[PDB]
């Protein structure tokens, strides 16, 4: 079946809890596999210890830059970037998991979790899963963002991996 993965998240060094994500490998296998392996760290790099560096209330929480920790970096398990697999899944509401990018076919490791429907990203960002459990953690993260995206607490993925 589709992978279930987890992110355990701290804010200012204290645990907020766990976000569980379903990865829609049935729709976007290459994109799901990238995220799954970055969660386990099995290629020798991944999300463990990295941050939510850009968080905008009433929009989304972005993370996954495990190389530069600021939005300029990250890399996929395939190489630095990989193509947009498809745009079939849509940004339908809070809890959608989608790939950040800097234009067509620039997926790396950065991702975002929506806290609202973000329909204008349909056809531009590859949606590849959604929150199964832990929206409360997502709302805490969101509450530490700002209009500019700068966070007001240090939000760290302390642990991550695959549940199934
Ligand atoms: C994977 C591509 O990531 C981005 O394009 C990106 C990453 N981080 C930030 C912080 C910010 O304020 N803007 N920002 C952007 C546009």
């Amino acid at each position: 079946g589709n992978p279930l993965v987890y992110l355990d998240v701290d804010a200012n060094g204290k645990p907020l809890g766990r976000v569980v994500l379903e990865l829609k490998a049935d729709v976007v296998p290459k994109t799901a596999e990238n995220f799954r392996a970055l969660c386990t760290g099995e290629k020798g790099f991944g999300y463990k210890g990295s941050t939510f560096h850009r968080v905008i209330p009433s929009f989304m929480c972005q993370a996954g830059d495990f190389t530069n920790h600021n939005g300029t970096g990250g890399k996929s398990i395939y190489g630095s970037r990989f193509p947009d697999e498809n745009f079939t899944l849509k940004h339908v509401g809070p809890g959608v998991l989608s790939m950040a990018n800097a234009g067509p076919n620039t997926n790396g490791s950065q991702f975002f979790i929506c806290t609202i429907k973000t329909d204008w990203l349909d056809g531009k960002h590859v949606v590849f899963g959604h929150v199964i459990e832990g929206m409360d953690v997502v709302k805490k993260i969101e509450s530490f963002g700002s209009k500019s995206g700068r966070t007001s607490k240090k939000i760290v993925i302390t642990d991550c991996g695959q549940l199934s």
